[PDB]
């Protein structure tokens, strides 16, 4: 049972993703996060190979949780009469990227480069596992402050990756692409790249570029902070109005701005320790 197997600590947060508590695995004192969601609040369902009816979140997490990666891994899950409970990794010490940027302001480009590179590798991992996250944003990125490693959280808005059109979106609006605003249609990979452009801007400017729909569809990116010409170019490319004009993951990682990335360890030593 969950209750004897885990020592439950304080609430870490709650919202659309349910309620998440800090925890410790009793057997070996592993730090964990314990996520509860009411069955009545679960819109998207899937099934395991053996036909157990589970939240799609569990299917997606299982797909991305094999091997080591920049994704918070699903360690176990439990079904209760009225809810599911998910046991996730918890780094320590940790801070989400939203809080990090709020506290420290716009990031030095060396740090933004290391962070952005890691998110790109994590997103490539998800896509290789057949999973689209669909809510990439600063709030869903955890920084392991000692190891300098970034981890993606919250697959609650995600989907199985497909090559055909998506007509549903329950992710974060201001990180949502103009084709969604205009047509309620997007393709996974090019929508992902849009969200990555928003994230990169957020990192080097300290806030997101667009508030209103009209800015999102407008085709203009204004820089409020000093940002290098190469970084501006990459951001503007990721934020191309036409989805087909956006870079692939390969083209992003080959962009001149992305060269000579720091290792996670170096990043921690220079910027986080
Ligand atoms: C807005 N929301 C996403 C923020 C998040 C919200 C609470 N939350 C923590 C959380 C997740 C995962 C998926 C959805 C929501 C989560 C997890 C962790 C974690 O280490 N493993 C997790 O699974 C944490 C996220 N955070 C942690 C802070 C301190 C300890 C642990 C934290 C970030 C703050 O809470």
């Amino acid at each position: 049972p969950l209750e004897s197997q885990y020592q439950v600590g304080p609430l870490l947060g709650s919202g659309g993703f349910g309620s998440v508590y800090s925890g410790i695995r009793v057997s070996d004192n592993l730090p964990v996060a314990i996520k509860h969601v009411e069955k009545d609040r679960i819109s998207d369902w899937g099934e395991l190979p053996n036909g157990t009816r589970v939240p799609m979140e569990v299917v997606l997490l299982k797909k991305v949780s094999s091997g080591f990666s920049g994704v918070i891994r699903l360690l176990d899950w439990f079904e209760r009469p009225d809810s599911f409970v998910l046991i996730l990794e918890r780094p320590e010490p940790v801070q989400d990227l939203f809080d990090f940027i709020t506290e420290r302001g716009a990031l030095q480009e060396e740090l933004a480069r290391s962070f952005f590179w890691q998110v790109l590798e994590a997103v490539r991992h998800c896509h290789n596992c057949g999973v689209l996250h669909r809510d990439i944003k600063d709030e869903n990125i955890l920084i392991d402050l000692n190891r300098g490693e970034l981890k993606l959280i919250d697959f609650g808005s995600g989907a199985l990756l497909k090559d055909t059109v998506y007509t549903d979106f329950d992710g974060t609006r201001v990180y949502s692409p103009p084709e969604w605003i205009r047509y309620h249609r997007y393709h996974g990979r090019s929508a992902a790249v849009w969200s990555l452009g928003i994230l990169l801007y957020d990192m080097v400017c300290g806030d997101i570029p667009f508030e209103h729909d009209e800015e999102i569809i407008g085709g203009q990116v204004f820089f409020r902070q000093r940002v290098s010409s190469e970084c501006q170019h990459l951001i503007r490319w990721c934020l191309a109005l036409r989805p087909s004009d956006r870079p692939t993951f390969e083209e992003i990682q080959n962009h001149p701005w992305m060269q000579d990335v720091l290792l996670p360890q170096e990043t921690a030593e220079i910027h986080l320790h």
